[PDB]
């Protein structure tokens, strides 16, 4: 019979009738390649920490209605049970909105085919939809409980709910219950807010335990008293300790002294409270999986968040620096640490222009467009990722140039125009919403919009994407358009269809291969892609979408790549998606090249 | 249908019609594990070398009469056919003398049955035995050759025959016939001696092509003039271009500066000559197969060399130079370069005392020992390599000192005399004849011999090993001896049975573990032993080689990461044998370490 509670009479938690508190880091196992998990963990044992904190991020596991994904680097059962297999504990935040710097939040988008949905509420809708999810997410946690055999000690119920507008009671008490029904009654459930009543008001509710969150620039008294007027009596909790912070596209990286981290850490734990390190490694938001906040600035690919494990998993001072302030308070286990892997060069490789976007749309949307009379969003479109192309004709000469115009800020989040493919430029959510376009009556007009992240923080979490308001012309409304939902996944990795199916430039795919020789032992190892002379897109590696690259902005101009995706003998292929301009004209081919490298730039200007 | 060949008209190679020449480095096969194989090779074209140059060591692949090892690491044709793969050609050298820095220069010790042989001459009995060796080596070798669709264009007969004694024309002409007879007419063959007229006196021969060697302090100029009075027409070529140097237990590491190398191999490449780089990478002498020079100094077991890739294959300064070099004449090949392997410091590992090997002589001499009036010799015990203990019973009384003693220095080639288990000390060949011990009549004295390596250069090849000439204790001849081979291969395997000032020399062992699921674990790594003296280290029971951190230069020896696991825990075995650092009540001492960085240049 294993037991895990909290004593309210001496301040603290009970491990089998023992008394317990916890030394965790954060880490995002939607964010760590699962060739990796393993490593990172057992890196964060070495550290002296005896949990993990980690995220269950909706959207990740069901993308749509009914539609499961929990295999390979979707398996959050198995990470669950390396963690245990590792000796750790684990204390698991299901959200169902978790904020966390992530596409909405971690709320699947479809939730959004109501348009009036109000998020984080008892909505009726919202409701339903949550209860479906918990009825197939709890039901595999269960026996992943302490109790039950397995590592998870706490559960978090939602997330900073109390910063949210609605405070909606209802809503908490529905989550309460049904993870209880699915749970059962002695599982430890909890709440984190800021640690200030305002937060704390909307926040907290009887039968979960009120923890709270600070950083380094926090009084840690005030902090733990504000935490003390809810909870009285148990132990004291920081579930969200800061080791950094996130970053913006165009905002210098963040980066939190390692003295200062150490300092409150000390600190912190000297009063006996149970802490968790945000984060302990960061990784990486693959893919589309990115946030954004408001008013509309996205979070980059790197995820590094200046944690004491960097985003490749390195060993970093502040790793060592943290260790020893544990090593004060608890036994540290003994041994070698595993190390930071190592990074190879593989050096300049050269692409090739192969279809400009327009040129692909049979392959990107082989089951045709959908025809509307004003514009539709992503949402309504079926699509919730990446790009959807919006097509129509210019019903006037524009021979001097015209306005193309989203008088109500519509562009959700950037468009790439072009007249007859011809580039006109772009249209930026709130920095520009009007661009001059030239071409004949007729021609074909021609938005590739995208995606930049659905804000994952504030009121303004319903965001649909797309052209989500009407454009005007000339002031007079565009009407009649094509929408094309691009699955540009599949079409990346039947190579645009051509493997079958067992100033600007015009938006195109650009593709290179490279071989990395076999028997060679420490070949392949993980590198990093930088992309000078390009400017915005998307790439894969193989087929792997490894993010989105952005060096006109920075600050990051690496994205990371691990080790397992490449291949040997067999030709790698890189796909690069180019939005803006492409180093590709001149008939220096030489310039049309990306390059492999052995560090990361992450922090540069 | 492909060609090779020395057109004497335009002083060049031909391969198939046109001219052609060599930049080679030197690769041993035996001294890199095949897990590496690749690797090594691989660094080395991206060099822009085009050919390889490597020695078959006969006695690598018979170490018994009529049995053969060519598997696992001991298969060149593997190795051959992957430097193929490579667009590699090879230059083959196959003795069956090689020299090398190597135990008795290639040449199997049951030679050496036949007490009076020569070696390296028409004794009969030599060429039999030689005879048999080539009759298995060079029909595995044929198919290999560049005419037939494998990489080798040129094979060396013999090795620096000019700097031995003998003197001996009829054996050279002998391997010059049966080569032939195996591998055709039209291969190239060719000797290889030292670049002056008194070496090359005695290692030409009519019918195969002359060939130098040098390093950096030459005049380039003479060095080629001596080959051009041997062979006026041809290619030039210069088989042993030295990178860098061997080394000696308990002398300064040899070194050869970048700089200096860079300059003679430009030199050399720009007269159109053909050369090869000794060594290119050099790796280690596992196990027992270092060798020694005369008069006795053994080679240690990294046989580093100051080579352009490091013992563990590592990029080098000198690396990067000379593919510059190599560069301003021939086109070298693109892409990046297999990196230097990551190095993991895996710390202090505990040891603890197994037994003595007087305590394991069942498990060590499961035959029981052989009984002798006097001493009989490793060979005559048919024992080759490593430890053998010599055992008789004090025949008077001695509780003063008395003179153990070898009067014609018979101790080959050091010995840990222990007396009723009391260490008394070593006797060591060329520097200690004499030791006092002590102990009543009655008392069993205990000599354990190590073979240090045999002499792989110079007349005094025919080194048998143990106790080669008698003992005298008080000026009387010692007899009745109880004489134990021992299998310390075996037994280290099966951990003593355990799986079915001085101390006395013992078996330390203890366990380290390496977690699975880390994508880069095990790594390479080396270990070093602070406190301990001089003795053999296996790890899973692969024999690393020797240690001795109280003479150097060499303190670190390589582990290769293919011989760690992490299904289960890894086992390192010490016998240490002149002081372990185990008897202090602190049993934290009783460890060896393992670090990121080697150190084979200690003072
Ligand atoms: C300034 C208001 C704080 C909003 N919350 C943030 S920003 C960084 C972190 C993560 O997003 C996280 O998932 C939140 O719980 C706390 N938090
Ligand atoms: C002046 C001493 C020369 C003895 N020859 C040596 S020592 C280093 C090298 C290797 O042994 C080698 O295999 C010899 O051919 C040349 N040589
Ligand atoms: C924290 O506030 C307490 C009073 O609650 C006070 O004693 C202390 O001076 C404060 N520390 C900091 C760093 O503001
Ligand atoms: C578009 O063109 C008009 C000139 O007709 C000009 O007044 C305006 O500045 C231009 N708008 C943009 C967005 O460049
Ligand atoms: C676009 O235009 C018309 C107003 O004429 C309006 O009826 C419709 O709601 C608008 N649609 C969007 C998506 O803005
Ligand atoms: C890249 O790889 C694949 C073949 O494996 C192929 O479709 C494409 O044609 C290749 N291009 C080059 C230069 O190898
Ligand atoms: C080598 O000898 C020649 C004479 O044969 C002389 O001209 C030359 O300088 C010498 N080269 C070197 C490097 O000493
Ligand atoms: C001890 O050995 C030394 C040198 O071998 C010798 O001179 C001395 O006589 C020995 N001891 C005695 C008791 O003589
Ligand atoms: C040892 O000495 C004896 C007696 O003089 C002699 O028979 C024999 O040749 C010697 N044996 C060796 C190996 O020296
Ligand atoms: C393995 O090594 C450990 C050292 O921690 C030792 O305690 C144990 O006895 C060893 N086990 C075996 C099977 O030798
Ligand atoms: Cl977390
Ligand atoms: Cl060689």
């Amino acid at each position: 019979q294993r037991m895990f509670e909290i004593d309210y009479s001496r301040d603290s938690f009970l491990k089998d009738g023992q008394p317990f508190r916890y030394t965790s880091g954060s880490i995002h196992y939607s964010r760590v390649p699962r060739f990796y998990w393993k490593d990172r963990l057992l890196k964060m044992k070495m550290a002296g920490l005896n949990a993990i904190q980690t995220y269950v991020p909706w959207n990740f596991h069901e993308p749509w209605p009914g539609q499961y994904q929990f295999s390979e680097d979707h398996d959050v059962e198995y990470f669950l049970r390396l963690a245990h297999e590792l000796g750790l504990l684990v204390i698991l935040r299901p959200g169902p909105y978790i904020c966390a710097e992530w596409e909405m939040g971690g709320l699947p988008a479809w939730l959004l085919e109501k348009e009036s949905i109000l998020l984080r509420s008892s909505d009726p809708d919202y409701l339903a939809a949550v209860d479906k999810w918990l009825g197939v997410l709890l039901p595999k946690m269960k026996p992943l409980l302490y109790q039950n055999g397995g590592p998870v000690i706490t559960v978090q119920v939602e997330n900073e709910y109390g910063s949210y507008f609605a405070c909606d009671f209802d809503y908490l008490r529905f989550l309460q219950k049904r993870f209880r029904h699915h749970l059962g009654d002695d599982v430890v459930l909890f709440t984190t807010d800021g640690a200030h009543k305002t937060f704390l008001k909307c926040g907290a509710l009887q039968g979960l335990y009120t923890t709270v969150d600070f950083g380094t620039g926090s009084n840690i008294t005030d902090a733990f008293l504000s935490q003390r007027k809810c909870e009285p009596k148990g132990p004291l909790i920081n579930s969200e300790f800061y080791t950094g912070w996130l970053d913006h596209w165009g905002q210098p990286h963040s980066t939190i002294k390692t003295e200062a981290v150490a300092s409150s850490l000390y600190d912190i734990l000297a009063r006996g409270a149970s802490v968790n390190l945000y984060m302990f490694i960061g990784g990486t938001n693959f893919a589309y999986w990115n946030g954004a906040n408001s008013p509309y600035a996205a979070q980059p690919t790197s995820y590094d968040y200046d944690a004491p494990l960097s985003e490749a998993g390195d060993l970093t001072e502040k790793y060592f620096a943290l260790r020893n302030i544990i090593q004060k308070f608890e036994k540290v286990p003994e041994g070698p640490i595993p190390p930071s892997t190592p990074k190879f060069a593989y050096g300049k490789v050269t692409l090739e222009k192969l279809k400009t976007v327009g040129a692909a749309l049979d392959i990107l949307c082989p089951s045709g467009p959908i025809k509307s009379l004003y514009p539709l969003t992503f949402i309504q479109v079926k699509q919730h990722y990446g790009f959807v192309l919006y097509r129509t004709t210019l019903p006037q000469d524009c021979s001097n140039p015209a306005p193309l115009s989203s008088p109500l800020n519509g562009v959700h989040d950037r468009a790439y125009v072009a007249v007859d493919g011809i580039p006109q430029g772009v249209l930026e959510r709130n920095n520009v919403i009007t661009l001059n376009i030239t071409g004949k009556a007729g021609a074909t007009l021609d938005l590739l919009v995208e995606n930049m992240g659905r804000v994952n923080y504030g009121a303004y979490i319903n965001d649909f994407k797309g052209l989500v308001s009407n454009l005007t012309l000339s002031s007079n409304i565009l009407t009649d358009w094509t929408i094309f939902p691009l699955d540009t996944e599949d079409a990346v990795r039947s190579h645009l269809g051509g493997w079958g199916h067992r100033n600007y430039t015009l938006p195109a795919f650009y593709m290179g291969n490279f071989s990395i020789p076999s028997g060679i032992p420490d070949l392949p190892q993980d590198t990093f892609i930088q992309f000078p002379g390009w400017t915005k897109g998307q790439v894969w590696i193989n087929g792997f979408n490894l993010g989105r690259y952005w060096p006109a902005r920075g600050p990051q101009l690496t994205l990371f790549v691990p080790q397992h995706i490449l291949m040997t003998s067999a030709p790698n292929t890189i796909t690069v998606l180019e939005l803006e301009w492409a180093p590709c004209s001149s008939d220096d081919p030489e310039l049309c090249a990306v390059t492999f490298v052995d560090r990361p730039v992450i922090g540069s200007s």
